[PDB]
């Protein structure tokens, strides 16, 4: 359980318009800038990880990280334990990992701050098509995306190929509850499910 | 430390725990005004029917016109001082409720993560992010008779009842409380997957009435 998880998805759709002008991100600006750390819902007392590849591509900006943090992975492994939800298991072929399940269920999407500063895993992201996808092997997460060529994650592949959690379990709770209260959450998470063309049926997708 | 001290003192709940004009789809939430008279020694108050998650007691539980009412008290402190670290970290919490009402941290965490009630069968009732039976909306607050005083449909004469329950040491508490901060966070993502958690809980704050006055929910 505690070992690195890897997380994978876009964090932006270029052929998606924001509802707020501020969360514009066409795709010469994406290519002109092209680590980043990885942290909960923009709190940076609560850095898990960091972004190990970004890869610019047909449909978007999609990003690999890695969850490194023992101390956030710890907290996790605890909770998970805890969940009904995370109790019932995946769908049929996948095999149980709770850790991976609890990720997927409260941080189902992905934020990119541009204060690039860094990337968020959050309950659901504000700009559409933003899922995140949680597992053990970095290829096995990129290759739940269909929209992506073998020659999208070769590109992605060359690339990921003092615990920085600063937070603890009371934040994190504390954050749930403002998960509680997200307008659309699930519809919107299924909306990007369904752009993303990501299925629970071979994934860990709890949406 | 001495705000600190008050976000920890007692908490009180009180709604319905049943509504008797509500036809449920399911059989096994049926609870007719007859049986509930009828089987009409404080009962435990849990965190999602979780007997490891016991923060408190039922004060009082009244069958009135409209439905099965309930009051309990929060009592246990470690189940309190988790929850007022936690709402110092939620953005919804730092707004703060409507105008009027003082800001409370402990209240307004307990009225967003826990907004149902749930009798379970009388064995308990538990706080949960909604109920299963319809208009089971939890209300918080510091004392008894302002909690019962956000429900429109209870007269002067149910309050006069539950009061004399309530002003009336139980056997459920030392802490109660066997669980922890991880357990809370592990139920706290069950709850982000009930289908139409804010939809039903709207429908309840308005079948109650609890739209008509002010308070610390947060649906």
């Amino acid at each position: 359980a505690v070992a690195p998880v890897y997380v994978g998805g876009f964090l932006a759709r270029y052929d998606q318009s924001p509802d707020e002008a501020e969360l514009l991100l066409p795709r010469d600006v994406v290519e002109h800038w092209l680590a980043l750390p990885l942290n909960i819902n923009h709190d940076d007392t609560a850095v898990v990880g960091h972004v190990a590849a970004m890869q610019s591509v047909r449909d978007g900006l999609f990003c690999l990280g890695c969850v490194t943090s023992p101390r956030f992975l710890e907290i996790v492994r605890r909770a998970s334990e805890k969940s009904e939800l995370v109790s019932r298991g995946p769908v049929s072929p996948l095999q149980p990992d709770k850790v991976v399940e609890f990720l997927s269920g409260s941080y189902a999407g992905l934020s990119l701050s541009s204060r690039f500063k860094a990337v968020a895993l959050c309950s659901v992201g504000r700009r559409r098509g933003t899922l995140a996808v949680y597992g053990r092997d970095p290829e096995w997460v990129t290759q739940r995306f269909p929209d992506l060529t073998a020659a999208d994650r070769d590109g992605l592949r060359a690339q990921w190929q003092g615990d920085p959690f600063r937070s603890d379990s009371y934040g994190l709770l504390g954050n749930s509850v403002d998960a509680l209260y997200i307008r659309e959450r699930l519809p919107k998470l299924r909306y990007d499910k369904q752009l993303v063309g990501v299925t629970e049926r071979e994934s860990y997708v709890k949406a």
